[PDB]
């Protein structure tokens, strides 16, 4: 069958393409991917990661997991109730997440089913030749041809995968994508790495462990969450401590072995063990480019694997391009979906748009969560003479009353001191991931800092932190930090 | 006895000014209040009505009254615990907010002491003459002079006090000053008015109220939270009634008579009756200028009763200065407060900056809440040729679960269609108070509507539909709603 795009992954980007491709500029559309719901085997499916095993259903869960918060915290305001009937049943948050799933599993084969000119294939989809996508019935390239798909356009858009590091023992480890389906939550649990992946998962598992349960949180690194604002690093290492998290930095698993009681007993590099129901690795995300067969065509690949792209998507062969994580960029739905309508207007609309990699808003949904834009301090110092830290950290009043003393919010403002201009905006606290949206819009406007000060507050709120300050906390002058 | 500036009312907007006049311009501050801290006889104190009888408690009280619906919610996510054990204990929720409040009553004593120049007195403060305030120990005027303040310049920063209706049995109903000091909550409760005060109420009364309690609110118009979007008034409307508050509209109390239980009978203008615990009047707040004896140096009042002023917070009379709600404008903290730190750095910077009292983001603590900041559609259309509303409107997913599936979020941007500037932006659901803060900002660097949508969202978020709005719902052409643009 003969199409102008065929998109391989059915996911944030892909399908942002083919929609746009298919419904904006009238292209006749295929599109492939390895299932059309939720789960094992393959775990991403048609909607892709975000939905399927990523930002939808982990949301879904951190939401369940801020329940043990608000259950304890509402005394303070005076609720009472029986603490010893509280049961935190995972079994019911599982089915809920997976109901949401499915249901936009369903509504994906509708739009499908419904918008003429984008076709949907199942299988798993590689590159015959410059101009052929073959769909087969595995991974292995020898299994059975479904499909032979003619395209003037190839948009390689099959995302990432978890990294899982060589250690004797890693067949008793997990991912994320297990984590998604463990049929009882566990008691003790091991998260491996120090981003977003392993401390939001800490948060989860931490809310809906059975009575007596620990979690454990491990980094390789003295500071969980590199690429994060410091301060915020220090605060949200404190904070998951304060609500019973172990976070061990400096700490590596070397092995796992199984207890014969069929638990998990870690040997940590510094020789220290830790006996575990659970271990969830995520150390990493790799893009997903061996099942392509790109040596069919001679696709650039990098040595990590990611589809080499210029700024507008195009790889190397002309008429293949790839967007999302297959590139190992910004690991971010809004920007693969960004990258895939900008390579529609670009290709077929030849309206030529690249996307902005530089001041994307951001969240970490830990408990509690990170918004962020921008530059973090260290990183704005080495390209500005003159740097500016505008820093407002207090326990809100809210939670004095509430019990939980420990959550202060951050607010912090990095501005080009030269001139005024926001670099880079950091919150930790409740309302973060919403609070930061409207500020991506500001650092796209060249909002200054005196552009913050001078707009009125709304209060009570903690967003009103960044309209409040007028004078910096500290300098960097050449790289130098000065009170 | 010698100052750069007096202040009567230390409040938001009067300690914004002395504590900036002192602190950035090494100047000489008097201010003058009541009260060093919360609570009856005279409600505000030191900090101002914010601090000590709204938004700061109001806000506590809010996020007390929201876990009745976490409670609930938590069911959808798997939290499972005896239903029939939960109680709100009101009285703690009191305690607790009674000593957050007193905490920030005693932080601005500590500010006063720890800050040189900056002094506090205590009484009644009025116009002797052009350059003295005298403090008196009531707000008689006869009564005994504490203190005599000399003054190069005077700021009224007075605030506002809730209004009454003259109505028979008035003496039988609270305003919202009472309402923070109830001793119990009450089982059955009239929130009289449509306003923010009103709604906020009715949700934390709702929550709070003992079994077998109801909560009424009513508007003596068709539709409550007059000056915010339509939509968004319709669904609050709704939302509130989804959790159990009764919303009269086109009702307002004739008379209150106590039964002889100590309960209010409530008679409506209609010829309804109602039987209630509380009747909370929640109609209007009022400048607050009779105790300031202005008929003395002629400060010019307006039609309404707000001491009149220009972009400067000047009166009529040189070196006599209103910021704030005795101005009868807009009556929020932040405003106040920008008010006060634009006098003090225009009088005594050298540096004039005038508030700007468009584009001001704001919200109400309704449950759920709203965020908005500049104009409605009703008043752009009256305005712009051309306006653009943009708009989505969903039960979040989370909502779905939860159980709440009447908790849609809002999001409407209003624009000026000939060049796409964003006029306003009104939010309700989760977080709309925080999401809006920024899109202030926005709005004074001039957004348009594709500043936004070419902005990438943060996912998930409710925050994100901002950004995803690229297409008009409907426009209006010369005041006229059509769905296309001729
Ligand atoms: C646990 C987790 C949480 C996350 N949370 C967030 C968050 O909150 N916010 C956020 O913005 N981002 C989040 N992300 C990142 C986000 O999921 C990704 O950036 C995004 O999904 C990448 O989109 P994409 O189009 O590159 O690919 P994907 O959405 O991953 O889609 C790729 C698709 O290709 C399919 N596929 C792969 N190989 C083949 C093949 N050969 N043939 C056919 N189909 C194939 C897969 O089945 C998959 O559906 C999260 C990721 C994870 C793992
Ligand atoms: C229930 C309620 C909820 C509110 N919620 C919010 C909200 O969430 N957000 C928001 O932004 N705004 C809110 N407001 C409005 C906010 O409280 C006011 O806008 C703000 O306090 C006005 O500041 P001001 O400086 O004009 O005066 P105030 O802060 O009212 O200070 C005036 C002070 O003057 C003193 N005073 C009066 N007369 C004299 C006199 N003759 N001599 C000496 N002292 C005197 C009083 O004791 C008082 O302390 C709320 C108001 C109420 C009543
Ligand atoms: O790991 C993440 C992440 C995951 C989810 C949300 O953020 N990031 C992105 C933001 N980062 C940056 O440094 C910004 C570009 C400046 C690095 C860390
Ligand atoms: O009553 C309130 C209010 C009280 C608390 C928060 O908002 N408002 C603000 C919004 N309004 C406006 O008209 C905006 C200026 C345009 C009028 C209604
Ligand atoms: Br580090
Ligand atoms: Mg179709
Ligand atoms: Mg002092």
């Amino acid at each position: 069958k003969a199409f102008d795009l065929v998109v391989i992954g059915a996911g944030s980007g892909g399908l942002e393409a083919g929609w746009n491709a298919a419904t904006l500029y009238g292209k006749r559309v295929a599109v492939v991917d390895v299932q059309t719901s939720h789960g094992p085997p393959f775990y991403a499916a048609l909607g892709g990661t975000c939905v399927n095993v990523g930002c939808v259903p982990k949301k879904l869960m951190v939401t369940g997991a801020q329940y043990m918060d608000h259950l304890r915290e509402s005394a303070g305001f005076g609720w009472e109730f029986d603490g010893s009937s509280v049961k935190a049943n995972w079994k019911k948050l599982i089915a809920a997440k997976n109901e949401a799933v499915l249901d936009i599993n369903k509504s994906y084969e509708g739009m499908f089913n419904d918008t003429e000119g984008l076709d949907f294939f199942l299988g798993w989809g590689s590159l015959e030749s410059k101009n052929v996508v073959v769909v087969r019935e595995t991974a292995d390239p020898k299994s059975a041809v479904k499909e032979r798909l003619q395209a003037d356009h190839i948009l390689l858009a099959t995302g990432s995968w978890p990294q899982m590091p060589a250690i004797p023992g890693i067949e008793h480890c997990i991912s994320s994508n297990e984590a998604f389906y463990l049929p009882e939550p566990p008691r003790r649990v091991l998260t491996v790495g120090g981003g977003f992946i392993s401390v939001e998962f800490a948060g989860i598992f931490n809310a809906y462990k059975p009575p007596g349960g620990k979690v454990t949180l491990c980094y390789r690194n003295n500071l969980i969450l590199r690429g994060f604002d410091e301060t915020i690093r220090e605060e949200v290492t404190k904070q998951l401590t304060a609500n019973g998290i172990e976070i061990m930095t400096n700490e590596n698993p070397a092995k796992v072995s199984l207890n014969t009681d069929g638990s998990k007993h870690v040997t940590f590099e510094s020789g220290k063990t830790l006996d575990v129901d659970v271990v969830m690795m995520a150390i990493g995300r790799i893009p997903r480019t061996n099942d392509l067969q790109l040596g069919n065509v001679g696709v650039k690949l990098t040595p990590k694997g990611g589809v080499q792209v210029d700024e507008f998507s195009r790889t190397n062969v002309p008429n293949i391009y790839a967007i999302g994580d297959i590139t190992d960029r910004l690991m971010l739905t809004p920007v693969a979906i960004n990258e895939g309508a900008a390579l529609v207007d670009t290709v077929f609309g030849n309206k030529p748009r690249k996307t902005d990699h530089t001041r994307v808003a951001s969240a970490v949904f830990s408990i509690p969560p990170i918004g962020t834009c921008g530059l973090i301090e260290e990183v704005a110092a080495k390209e500005f003479e003159k740097v500016a830290v505008y820093m407002s950290s207090f326990t809100p009043l809210m939670h004095n009353i509430s019990g939980s003393k420990y959550k202060k919010f951050v607010a912090k403002i990095v501005t080009n001191h030269s001139d005024g201009t926001v670099l880079g905006v950091h919150l930790l606290g409740d309302g973060a991931p919403e609070i930061i949206q409207a500020v991506g819009v500001c650092l796209r406007l060249n909002a200054k800092i005196s552009d913050f000060y001078n707009t009125i507050g709304v209060h009570p709120t903690s967003a009103e932190e960044l309209c409040s300050m007028r004078t910096p906390s500290y300098y960097y002058v050449k790289g130098e930090k000065m009170e």
